[PDB]
């Protein structure tokens, strides 16, 4: 299990990193610095996660302290639907980069495909509570975010929650100056994405799965709603190898190729989600937990069915 992968921009890119969505402020700060005390040198962050500053504090810290140097760090960002107008990507891209203190992000992808009207809000709605949209389209964002690269404000640039059409609409594009490099998508044992990541390995895109854990924390859980963390199956197959769950649940994408971005804020949980290059599941394994797929999403943005770009009405 090599620990990086190779992009399609010739840099490397760690198969494990730190998430951020839902680290409250006050904590995210010793979660960056425990995370790469113990290994991590991937962090994903993002603008509407709103703790972007304290992300920064960290990194800076170890910076300072000779822990690591910038160029060992790969630093993820994203582009919040409320910036997809072209004349406002470079902007949202600097206070991104002025929160976290850095110079450079090593990749920045555009968070979902779908632009909403720009404003202090993140989700501007309407009084049937479905998002007012933005007039744009993700190939003049594309080539906003292309500029980015030019400028040499980012190393790469890529894609999230984008479907196979919209990648192949960006990789088709007249004019294109850079293919997306990653395309990071919800994947875990009850989504398991066979077509999504078949199409984009064979383009040369690197998948990143999030929600690996499947978003336990997240605001909108239902009691009918599955939870990996408590399948019986998994638990199975992680108490065979003498790990957790969460081992389980985060070596599962890597033997795929993938990359993967759990998160927490707990240090002990930290220490224990990067202790997962020491085993291997077996090929029996890994078609076990293909199978448990149930097209179930923890994210599915649900105030945007009815937008022009909504992701998720396509197959895959
Ligand atoms: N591109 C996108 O649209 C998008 C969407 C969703 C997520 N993401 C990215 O993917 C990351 C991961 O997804 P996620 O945050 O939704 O959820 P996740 O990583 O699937 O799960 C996080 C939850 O699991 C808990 N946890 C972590 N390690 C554990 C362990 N070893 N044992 C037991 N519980 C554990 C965390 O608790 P504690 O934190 O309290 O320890 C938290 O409640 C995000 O943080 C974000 O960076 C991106």
């Amino acid at each position: 299990m090599a620990s990086r992968i190779l992009l399609n921009n010739g840099a490397k890119m760690p198969i494990l990193g730190l998430g951020t969505w839902k680290s409250p402020p006050g904590q995210v700060t010793e979660a960056v610095k425990v995370a790469i005390d113990v290994g991590y040198r991937h962090i994903d962050c993002a603008h509407v996660y709103q703790n972007e500053n304290e992300v920064g504090v960290a990194i800076q810290e170890k910076l300072r302290e000779q822990v690591v140097k910038r160029e060992e760090l790969f630093i993820v960002s994203k582009l919040w639907c409320t910036y997809h107008e072209k004349g406002l990507v470079k902007g949202a891209c600097q206070k991104t980069l002025s929160d976290l203190k850095l110079d450079y992000l090593d990749l920045y992808l555009i968070h979902w495909p779908t632009g909403f009207k720009p404003g202090k809000e993140f989700f501007p709605l309407d009084e049937s509570g479905n998002v007012v949209p933005s007039d744009t389209n993700i190939l003049d964002t594309w080539a906003a975010m292309e500029e980015l690269v030019d400028e040499g404000l980012v190393k790469a640039i890529g894609i999230s929650n984008f479907n196979h059409l919209q990648v192949e609409m960006i990789l088709n594009k007249p004019g294109l100056k850079y293919k997306p490099a990653v395309n990071q998508i919800e994947c875990h044992p009850y989504l398991t994405q066979e077509k999504l990541i078949q199409y984009c390995q064979s383009k040369g895109i690197v998948v990143t799965a999030y929600s690996p854990l499947g978003s336990p924390d997240r605001p909108w859980a239902k009691p009918e709603d599955p939870s990996l963390l408590e399948d019986p199956r998994i638990k199975a197959i992680a108490a065979k190898h003498n790990k957790t769950t969460a081992q389980v649940l985060i070596r599962f994408p890597m033997q795929r190729n993938l990359v993967v971005i759990p998160k927490s804020v707990t240090p002990e949980r930290i220490a224990e989600n990067f202790k997962v290059f020491d085993f291997e599941l077996s090929s029996q394994d890994m078609t076990t937990l293909l199978s448990y797929n149930r097209n179930w999403r923890v994210s599915a943005l649900l105030s945007c069915t009815s937008h022009k770009d909504y992701p998720f009405h396509e197959e895959f």
